[PDB]
């Protein structure tokens, strides 16, 4: 089993490292956090190459949904700001509503032939029209490299791809079945990914991301 990949091989700056090419390579990487609301995980995955090895770990103990990671500028090139203001129907959901790859992909739960197209759909460089929702892709925008001044994950989304050697664009999910299982802690998480997936935290992980882009000029 390759869970010691980031189990017992990762830390922030050591072993997240000599990880971060390890699982740079869609090698199964999650991160886990101390906090209530729980999604971004082991399928810290690139937005644009949603390869199906997490697929394939979301088809047997897992779901497809994966938080995308979305800057200021990407969703600005993919001019489209749908800030959800339900006023009651959502607390401040600010849920960035998602984008479908109209460029060649409508099914949003298709790892196989959604993976193919996906990677030239939501990968386009200019989808101010190429992508229109809903398409279960959810960007949330977040700061790049600021995720270091937040208390949640997700700006440390756009800062997971950046943290994890990658644009920041990227999924990032944790045990979704449709069981209604509520996947905790990294036991949890550790049962689907200690198979076929590394495992890490993001408090410390996201310090590293600062630690490797530091400035001693």
């Amino acid at each position: 089993m390759n869970q010691t990949l980031l189990s017992s091989f990762g830390t922030p700056f050591e072993r997240v490292e000599n990880a971060l090419a390890a699982l740079r390579e869609g090698r199964g990487v999650m991160v886990l956090d101390d906090e209530d609301r729980e999604n971004e995980g082991d399928m810290i995955f690139p937005a644009e190459t949603m390869t199906v090895e997490q697929m394939a770990l979301t088809i047997r103990h897992g779901s497809g949904i994966v938080c995308l990671c979305i800057t200021e500028d990407r969703r600005k090139q993919l001019d489209l700001p749908m800030m959800v203001e339900n006023n009651t129907s959502a607390y401040g959901t600010g849920f960035t509503v998602t984008i479908e790859a109209a460029e060649g992909v409508t099914t949003g739960v298709s790892a196989a032939d959604r993976i193919t197209t996906v990677r030239a759909a939501i990968a386009d460089g200019a989808k101010p029209s190429d992508l229109n929702r809903p398409g279960h892709v959810f960007p949330l925008r977040a700061q790049a490299g600021g995720v270091l001044t937040r208390g949640g994950h997700t700006e440390a989304t756009i800062d997971l791809m950046t943290l994890a050697g990658f644009k920041p664009a990227g999924v990032l999910c944790e045990l979704t079945n449709d069981d209604g299982t509520m996947a905790r802690a990294p036991e949890c998480i550790e049962f689907a990914n200690k198979h076929n997936m590394a495992l890490v935290t993001i408090e410390d992980l996201v310090a590293y991301r600062q630690a490797h882009e530091r400035k001693a000029s």
